């Protein structure tokens, strides 16, 4: 699916996203909107190292969750790329919390340092009562 802007916000602090590890629901808000604008069902193949990025945060094969055909991977949130790729976010949710555990931190995705980091992205939740 793709989510509208405010019904994702309210949902994914629903899943206890909200300053998790210290990030605000707005820097989750703009990871979504650039990683994917929202949408579940996004995939994209890095041709460059033979892995894929999955769902709403393009979540990475190599390290995070299990595709079968990304070489010497490994699966850091114990799940199938596709648990990633479902409508309902929770799975993703709980993988995108247990990359935000290691020492990078929400800048494992450089999407994040690119268009969130550092600026003002108070807009992402403006309006959507969380
Ligand atoms: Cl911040
Ligand atoms: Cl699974
Ligand atoms: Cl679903």
């Amino acid at each position: 699916k793709v989510f509208e802007r405010c019904e994702l916000a309210r949902t994914l602090k629903r899943l206890g996203m909200d300053g998790y590890r210290g990030i605000s629901l707005a820097n989750w808000m703009c990871l979504a909107k650039w990683e994917s604008g929202y949408n579940t069902r996004a995939t994209n193949y890095n041709a460059g190292d033979r892995s894929t990025d999955y769902g709403i945060f393009q979540i990475n094969s190599r390290y995070w969750c299990n595709d079968g055909k990304t070489p010497g991977a490994v699966n850091a949130c114990h799940l199938s790329c596709s648990a990633l790729l479902q409508d309902n976010i929770a799975d993703a949710v709980a993988c995108a919390k247990r990359v935000v555990r290691d020492p990078q931190g929400i800048r494992a995705w450089v999407a994040w340092r690119n268009r969130c980091q550092n600026r003002d992205v108070r807009q992402y939740v403006q309006g959507c009562g969380v």
